[PDB]
């Protein structure tokens, strides 16, 4: 494996399939994260992190485009209304201290540029799991039934729509989400316009306080066009 320090140190994995990035993009805590390279399974090994109400990083592995940042033939972007089913797996080690949470982030914007981000699009998380009385952005809106589990659902309007799922019970693993049915869910409550386009699909953990022990695994995700 290979240990990944940097506050943007990223590597491809899975053959390009897919890409983890340290990102600690909201403090200079310092954080390491040890990657296995065929399977993008990863460890925070070190989290310096106290950044008390504010995210200090998202260590995490994804497939599409972040940042213009696009993993290999990932078919990404692509027309949420040109979707017809989006599938995902996963396998998360919850650690007993810090604040912190385990959960995916997928992006969606109007255009197919994501180099400057996703201003005017949607960002739908879906968390499995936490600690430290830790809560999503905005306001819990509704709680509904999908993709085989129930689901807190939190918006909040910033300079995109900020949609996260929390699920009303923590879990280890997921195999073969479906997260069209979270998409379509969002689109229904006006939160993603079907002509938006799906950017990426990420998991991994928000860290707030901590987060050493951390594991993700057995990363998938497919995207099937109409
Ligand atoms: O690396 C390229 C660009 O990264 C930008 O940081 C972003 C992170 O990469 C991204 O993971 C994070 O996503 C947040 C989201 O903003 C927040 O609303 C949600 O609650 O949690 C997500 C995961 O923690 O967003 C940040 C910034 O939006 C840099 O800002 C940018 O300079 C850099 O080029």
């Amino acid at each position: 494996t290979v240990e990944l320090c940097g506050r943007w140190d990223a590597r491809d994995v899975a053959g390009g399939r897919y890409r983890v990035i340290n990102n600690v993009w909201g403090a200079e805590t310092a954080q390491c994260i040890e990657v296995g390279l065929e399977t993008g399974n990863f460890t925070i090994t070190r989290a310096d992190h106290d950044n008390g109400n504010n995210v200090a990083a998202y260590p995490a592995i994804y497939f599409g485009c972040h940042w213009g940042a696009c993993t290999s033939n990932s078919g990404l972007p692509r027309r949420v209304q040109e979707l017809s089913d989006v599938r995902t797996s996963w396998t998360l080690t919850p650690i007993t201290t810090g604040r912190w949470n385990a959960a995916y982030d997928i992006w969606f914007s109007p255009v197919t540029n994501s180099g400057n981000g996703y201003s005017g699009g949607a960002e739908l998380m879906i968390w499995l799991n936490w600690n430290g009385g830790v809560m999503p952005g905005g306001s819990r809106v509704a709680t509904v039934e999908l993709a085989g589990a129930t689901w807190e659902v939190w918006y909040a309007d910033w300079d995109w729509n900020y949609i996260a799922y929390r699920r009303t019970t923590p879990t280890t693993s997921v195999s073969e989400l479906d997260l069209k049915a979270f998409i379509d869910d969002a689109v229904a409550r006006g939160y993603i316009r079907p002509e938006w386009y799906l950017h990426a699909v990420e998991t991994g953990f928000e860290l707030w306080e901590g987060g050493a022990g951390l594991r993700s695994a057995d990363f998938s995700v497919t995207v099937q066009k109409l």
